[PDB]
């Protein structure tokens, strides 16, 4: 049991799905579990693909970064889709040492301990139209070190301070 | 010949160096050629080691993101080490598609076609004290696709406006 990893870019360069693409097929296609650590997430497609795994009866868990973490609330709220009445989906943030504000700047996408897409990638419009990037798609042995960084930083995230 | 990968933490977990004391040593150790890509470069440490590398004979390669190319100016500035007087160090920078700035957010280090580290540690102070982040340290066969995806920027990148 190796690990095999492919490159994809924004733009695309010879693979015939961008980014974006692949992570709305990645999430289109989780039977059991979603783990995401993101910066920052507002990309309207992206979170429809979530809700709609959680939907499907997939447990969704999502690290963001504490001090983007209104983005993404911002979202949910236009979208008139609050992630606290939504059962399958837990949402925690995680913050750096501050003095300033220190960040969580990790992301990951991994689902059901089988593929892990990890990259310069951000859920973000700009990231889908602006900005150059490049992520791998990982399996095999290496996506148990994604289950332990995830189980890490979930054990050190904080339930957001919007939830009571 | 497979690829090899390492994981490195902001903070450390489970190996001796810090992922700062690896990227100095990496350029330490580096024999023949640097190529670096870098969203935003105010390390002063790590510019230290860099530009002791070019006066070893290293050819050193960088490429910036245009947007934030300023932050690593003016940190040269302040260093009194002006990179265009260093004859064993390019820098170029990169940008996305603009609209609101497109940027380059790709980042890693490559070293002699055998190392690479690939991951979303940026080289500012702020990284060693404050960030969570983590990076991989790549050999084998996939170290060959970052010498494409490196050539493959730097065929898209510009001569800083600061150079004539
Ligand atoms: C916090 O504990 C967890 C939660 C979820 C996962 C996972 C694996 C694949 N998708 N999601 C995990 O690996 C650890
Ligand atoms: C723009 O062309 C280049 C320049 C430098 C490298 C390199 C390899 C290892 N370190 N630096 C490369 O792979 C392609």
């Amino acid at each position: 049991g190796g690990t095999h990893i492919d490159l994809l870019f924004h733009p695309p360069r010879a693979h015939l799905l961008t980014i974006k693409e692949t992570i709305r097929k990645m999430i289109k296609e989780a039977r059991k579990v979603i783990a995401l650590v993101m910066d920052i997430f507002t990309d309207v497609d992206i979170f429809k693909e979530i809700v709609e795994a959680s939907t499907r009866g997939v447990s969704v868990y999502i690290l963001l970064d504490e001090s983007n973490f209104n983005h993404f609330l911002n979202m949910t709220e236009k979208q008139g889709c609050s992630v606290q009445r939504l059962r399958n989906i837990r949402v925690r943030t995680v913050k750096g040492q501050d003095y300033f504000h220190g960040k969580m700047e990790q992301k990951f996408l991994l689902v059901d301990c089988q593929k892990v897409m990890y990259g310069s990638y951000s859920y973000m419009w700009s990231f889908e139209k602006a900005h150059l990037s490049m992520v791998q798609i990982i399996t095999g042995q290496l996506v148990e070190s994604f289950d332990e960084e995830f189980r890490t930083l979930y054990a050190r995230s904080c339930v957001p301070s919007s939830f009571a």
